[PDB]
């Protein structure tokens, strides 16, 4: 089997992408934020505390004919953001883009964090990182795709974010017209639970390539690129005026710059970030001061490649007994 669904950005800035995911029987259509950096597919519900919703799309599975409680597991997750959830547990029909899985775990929202209540076109999350880091208890759940990989043709996923503009998730196989050239393949380590991987250096502009190893993962749930503050001092150090703001929380830069490519390397294959992509528009309403899309990892403790780095190429995730990741330009 395959599948294969379009994700859309929510916003003008491509803060997240959203994907129509079918819950339950008959179908609920949900549109949930694909996360390869978590593991839980949690739902606003018919569960969730109402002030806590705002416009949000509801699972309520008391009108799924396939809706099962999982008797007594409760989740709780927290992201990198600050931002939490949690709930109880029930197991359903779920369907990406015509594959279907049975008896997949939804997670449903008790409680939710302000910052999933202020984004109404956030239904919820779908992770693909591996099924190790699923926080329910007590027992652990498998994600969508690891429930689905023995009945795809190939146990892969691919994300193919755009610019501005939709984008693919596809499962189960890989589209060769959706690339150009050939995909290079890194190794990946799962003892973290993310697609953890080594870059092989970077560039910045016209510059020359720095080799250096940088480890990180390739998180489609989190929108900017965070590598070290060596790395993102030598890019801002080419933006006229760009600054680290302790204020504002990151580097901004003038809105009237133009902004240099990044170059990240994947093994000797090199994927090019246009400028225009790590621009993230005003730091507020009408300020000319606009805020970075390549920010410092440091605090966080690992490097993510986030959709800023991910659009710029077709990423293949081998799920394969030992997993790899797959670059392509596009
Ligand atoms: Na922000």
């Amino acid at each position: 089997s395959t599948g294969s669904a379009t994700t859309t950005p929510i916003d003008s800035l491509d803060d997240a992408y959203i994907t129509p995911v079918q819950i339950g029987t008959p179908a609920q259509t949900l549109n949930l934020d694909f996360d390869t950096g978590s593991s839980d597919l949690w739902v606003f519900s018919s569960e969730t505390t109402a002030s806590e919703v705002d416009g949000q799309t509801i699972y309520t599975p008391s009108k799924s004919t396939t809706a099962k409680l999982l008797s007594g597991a409760t989740w709780s997750i927290s992201y990198g953001d600050g931002s939490s959830s949690s709930g109880d547990v029930y197991t359903d029909t779920v369907s990406v883009g015509g594959l279907t899985v049975t008896g997949q775990a939804v997670e449903s929202a008790k409680k939710v964090s302000s910052s999933f209540t202020e984004d109404s076109t956030i239904d919820g999350l779908l992770g693909l990182a591996f099924s190790t880091l699923n926080t329910v208890s007590p027992t652990q759940q498998k994600t969508f795709f690891d429930n689905a990989k023995a009945s795809l043709d190939s146990p892969v996923f691919t994300a193919d974010l755009g610019y501005h503009a939709p984008g693919t998730y596809n499962f189960g196989f890989i589209d060769t017209t959706a690339y150009t050239g050939s995909i290079t393949y890194t190794a990946v380590s799962t003892k973290q639970g993310f697609w953890e991987w080594t870059s092989t250096g970077y560039a910045v502009g016209s510059g020359t390539f720095k080799s250096t190893s940088i480890d990180g993962i390739a998180d489609t749930g989190t929108t900017l690129l965070y590598l070290p503050a060596t790395v993102v001092s030598a890019y801002w150090a080419q933006v006229s005026g760009a600054k680290s703001s302790s204020s504002v929380g990151g580097y901004v830069f003038p809105c009237s710059a133009t902004l240099p490519s990044f170059t990240f390397g994947v093994g000797s294959a090199r994927i090019v970030i246009p400028g225009d992509y790590i621009d993230f528009g005003p730091i507020s309403t009408g300020s000319s001061s606009c805020f970075g899309g390549i920010q410092s990892s440091a605090g966080i403790g690992i490097n993510i490649f986030g959709d800023v780095a991910l659009k710029a190429a077709f990423v293949v995730f081998n799920g394969a007994t030992t997993p790899t990741l797959g670059f392509a330009s596009k």
